[PDB]
């Protein structure tokens, strides 16, 4: 029902995946370091209440009738719904407040990749809040109120709602399906593998940027799916594209979805074969992404796809090589990357006196 | 997780309890072949029967011929029905085709212009529509997708709207939801158990002049943007004055409980509840069934939010049009703008497994 906000790490990374996502990048409008630190503290105070299901500040009502409510109200009477709020700091943030020399090496800018069609308006950002919850309105309310609290000091650059499973109907003993119709998540790092998070996800002190020990690095890609094209392809084309069958999700020739894959049995350009760590010198990702359907465009097509999110200990040893190994992926015929951003995710709020980003400021 | 029954005198999705998610879709028809269209109509009903029960359309999502695309796009596999309802309606522009002109109901009136109106003609109008409501958005999407797929070449999607969470209620025994302005929305609506009020204000009758519309209803849909920036810098008193109810409990001004009957003369002359209330409109009553939406940023540093407003009524001329006309002086106007519109006739329900959608019109 509620995920502990405080911790060595921020919640929302290795904690159970919630049903809905509301992702927002902000740009910073102030040049004042003090102003900004002030805001980070206020934001942390508000996260504490939100994640515990209380209104922000003095509340949503019952105040001076001649002042606007501290909290906008639309969450009154809902449960915290496993709300987690994770903040990240984008590369452009380190050009302000004189932090240029504190940018971590691992927060590397992404190359341009074959096929990229990055929309600048839906790319980048000085910082980000990932808001995950089982109730979409709880998620929206958090983002809405944080934007409200930071107004005049930050603005929302771009926004993405996503959804995964519906927990009030689907078993946790069950893998969700992406909008292409294949199980998605079968081979991933799971929050239970302290060993794999420590090795593959968390930033380590001896990695090079001490303020980031306990943090992680986030890569975000808005990936539109060409659905009407995909739906016209034969069942065998689709299975051929991934290296797994559609119904059970098993690696070709195997019979259970969770049978270890035999990579030589898959077509050389199969998605699973190209993404697999054995084809990538061990590179392994924690994927934590959501499907989106934003509507339909001016030509009658479903504007839908996968808001892809990956956490890793180092962007250079995680996303960049795997993404690069996808240059010839058969999936490329059916997807286009149209947004992208990277963020360093600072370590957690240790206690009630800690604040977001304290290790950096 | 239950399934909602698909057959009945009336289509589901109207008086049915309001499900969490919405995916609305307006279609324009791209065939002139009446037989082409009726065959579409019979194929859609058949899919809809499978979809509302939790099954795949046609031969299923996998296991068919390898060389052939699956009948069902597959992303609902292993998911429950989720109380999915599929509701279809016919826009006024449809009767220009197939020689249907004389069958247009009088009650499917075009809406006049309203002050403040600012209607994007792209996200407006429509030959027909499918309203898909479900508690799982994947389920809702999968239905519209597979429906559009089956109709490729006979209909195309003109526009759609996703509703990420409800702001209506047809079940006054469960908690009322709040809209994006923070107030409860749905308190004094029509409930699915008030059979008397449903006949009086929602279902079309044989005597109403168009017989094939018997047992159906008429749908108005308005896309209404909210100036949340403006609203969020208004005082609590200003906000509460605009509606006439308080924000926390939702009670009429001066009363104590959300469901106490509003005493309209204590409300400001231009308070929303006072103007919308049927006693101020000669008894005009609506069935509200709308959803909240947010469609990213606005590119000006703020969230783009609003309400996708849907109302079912026995006759548009005595439902939405008079109540909306009275809202011309509504204090809420300062914070909203209407930016899409469309009306549909929703026909009777599919009586049994040999019936089909529109069978009474064709
Ligand atoms: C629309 C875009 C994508 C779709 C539909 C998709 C789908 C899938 C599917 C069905 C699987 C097999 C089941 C599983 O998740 O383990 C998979 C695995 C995987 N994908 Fe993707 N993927 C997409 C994009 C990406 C991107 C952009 C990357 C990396 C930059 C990526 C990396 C991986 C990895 C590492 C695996 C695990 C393979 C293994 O170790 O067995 N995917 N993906
Ligand atoms: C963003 C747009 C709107 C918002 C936020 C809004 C909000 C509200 C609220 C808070 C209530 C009070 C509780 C309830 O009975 O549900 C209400 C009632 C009502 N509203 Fe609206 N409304 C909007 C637009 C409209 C429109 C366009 C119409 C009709 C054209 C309308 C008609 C009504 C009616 C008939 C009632 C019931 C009055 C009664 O019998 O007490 N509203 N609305």
């Amino acid at each position: 029902s509620a995920v502990p906000f405080h911790g060595a790490h921020q919640a929302g990374i290795a904690t159970p995946v919630q049903d809905r996502l509301h992702f927002a990048a902000f740009d910073v409008t102030t040049e004042d370091r003090a102003a900004f630190v002030a805001l980070l503290k206020e934001w942390t105070a508000a996260a504490r209440r939100l994640t515990a299901g209380h209104a922000v500040g003095e509340g949503a009502y019952g105040g001076l009738p001649e002042a606007p409510p501290d909290d906008t109200g639309e969450a009154l009477g809902l449960k915290p719904s496993r709300l987690t709020l994770t903040i990240g700091f984008g590369p452009s943030l380190f050009t302000r407040f004189g932090l240029a020399d504190l940018r971590p090496e691992a927060l590397a800018d992404l190359p341009k990749f074959p096929g990229d069609n990055l929309d600048r308006a839906r790319s980048g950002g000085d910082l980000c809040v990932q808001a995950c919850a089982d109730d979409p309105q709880v998620a929206v309310h958090a983002i809405r109120n944080l934007a409200r609290i930071g107004f005049g000091k930050v603005v929302v650059r771009w926004s993405q709602l996503g959804f995964g499973k519906t927990s009030s109907t689907t078993p946790d003993k069950q893998t969700p399906r992406n909008l292409l119709g294949f199980k998605d998540g079968t081979r991933n790092i799971a929050g239970t593998e302290k060993d794999r998070l420590d090795r593959f996800v968390w930033a380590a002190e001896k990695d090079g940027t001490p303020w980031m020990t306990g943090g992680s690095y986030l890569v975000a890609r808005r990936i539109r799916m060409h659905i009407e094209t995909w739906d016209r392809a034969s069942l065998q084309e689709q299975e051929d594209v991934f290296g797994r069958d559609k119904g059970e999700g098993a690696p070709v020739g195997k019979a259970k979805e969770r049978d270890e894959p035999f990579l030589k049995a898959m077509k050389p350009d199969a998605h699973v074969r190209l993404a697999h760590p054995d084809s990538n010198g061990g590179a392994t990702l924690l994927r934590r992404g959501y499907s989106f359907t934003d509507g339909t465009d001016g030509l009658g097509r479903l504007d839908a796809g996968l808001f892809f999110l990956a956490y890793q200990r180092d962007i250079r040893t995680g996303f960049v090589p795997v993404q690069r190994n996808l240059a010839t992926d058969a999936l490329n015929e059916y997807i286009q990357h149209v947004g992208s951003a990277v963020f360093a995710v600072p370590p957690g709020v240790r206690d009630a006196d800690d604040w977001w980003g304290s290790t950096l400021f």
